[PDB]
């Protein structure tokens, strides 16, 4: 498989999952019908969106990492997906939720070769490949602000902080797409729980780091040893390279 | 004038300002072509909402509050417009953004009766008359939340927080909304500087108490005496009634 079949297979999945959620009403949205495999609720929502997606994926030669199925298939690409990001948005109607894919040539995130995240509320197309990172067909690159006082995603504030503007929009695959395309000056999930998983990360660190952003753990370290798995868990620190070690230092 | 010509007034810029804005670029939108008599600059994006909707509202027998333009008129209706709120997501197409109005029979808050807002982006139509609060034309109201481990919007977290999610989107008049139909269990705006304007919050703070919130100022007194004059400044406290209290005792 190659990066134009994953652009494709992510498309086809984006379209579906589109459908599916946008023909069931909020109340119904908001269902718990399960436990998930990550062991947080399965709302009506996910479970809608991933059956629509594994539908799809399943034919391929893979093994997918999903939220609430968890590990299926044996593949030698590994799928990390989030059918659905925002899940809490999506129950209410607010427009910023998402599916999120990354496929890697391996179970460590250093052998990604796609990212795709799509905005199932406004239709908005943020993937990446060789080719670079892409907003809706159009190459995406992040800023190059140098000031702390900058425009800021974080997770959580919980000090005073220099920033312009703190934002959180509760979709943190998507988030990453607005640091890409220099929306805002950078991402931070610093929560010391390390709860990001690597199906809400890895499509949106992939875009990121494409589009030319530095991306990396609460410390500093290659996020390239992440493991597609359903353990493991994240911090992210995320902005141009000028700004990224000052952030570093900001936040010790 | 009634509030039933406030509700068509309303709809009628709603729709020239989604246009406007509409088929302007991002790239366009972003530019800062004035300053504002609110002290802020005046974005394009800002100029080319304001200038629309005041086509509209200068046909009519008011005193208009704005934020690019400051205060026109001589009506004795008084009307809190903020012709963009969440400007900065607008200028980068995050589907965060609204247009506001709140109608007052006289400058104070307390005599207001009409209150909308309208997402530009989605085109989410929130607003209340003495009929009650509406989203996109059916009825809504605040949630019935008792727990501090509850939903969030805050400006800005500081410090440890009991709540289960906290998010900031950067609309506050329609963030208010997200309060007011029950999306999240309370809005508040914390930040000692009170940096809320009369036209980002009245729309909201009308439609949240129609919705059966409580919505006061940073020390539970009445925001019936907010002046519709381009000096005034809030702090917002909104909460349902059992969990309002809790929320007082909580940040002081
Ligand atoms: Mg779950
Ligand atoms: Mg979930
Ligand atoms: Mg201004
Ligand atoms: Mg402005």
């Amino acid at each position: 498989m190659d990066e134009r079949d994953a652009l494709r297979i992510s498309r086809e999945i984006a379209g579906e999952v589109r459908k599916a959620i946008a023909s069931m009403p909020l109340r119904e949205r908001v269902k718990d019908v399960g436990m998930g495999k990550d062991g947080t609720p399965t709302k009506a929502a996910d479970r809608v969106a991933e059956d629509a997606a594994l539908e799809i994926l399943r034919k391929e030669r893979v093994t997918v990492v999903t939220e609430e199925s968890g590990v299926l298939g044996e593949g030698d690409v590994f799928v990390a997906l989030d059918p659905l990001d925002g899940t809490f948005n999506a129950t209410q109607g607010i427009p910023v939720y998402s599916v999120s894919l990354c496929f890697s040539y391996s179970d460590k995130l250093k052998d990604a070769f796609f990212g795709y995240v799509y905005n199932l509320a406004t239709g908005d197309e943020y993937y990446a490949d060789s080719s670079g990172a892409y907003r809706n067909g159009e190459r995406i690159e992040v800023s190059d602000a140098e000031e702390l006082y900058c425009n800021a995603i974080i997770y959580y504030p919980d000090r005073k902080f220099p920033f312009e503007r703190m934002r959180i929009f509760g979709s943190a695959a998507t988030e990453l797409c607005f640091f890409a395309d220099g929306s805002f000056d950078c991402f931070l999930d610093i929560r010391p729980g390390k709860m990001l998983r690597i199906y809400d990360a890895a499509a949106g660190v992939f875009i990121a780091e494409k589009a030319g952003g530095k991306v990396t753990e609460l410390d500093g370290e290659s996020l390239g040893n992440k493991k597609f798995d359903m353990q493991e868990r994240l911090n992210i620190v995320a902005a141009n390279e000028k700004l990224h070690p000052k952030l570093l230092e900001l936040i010790k």
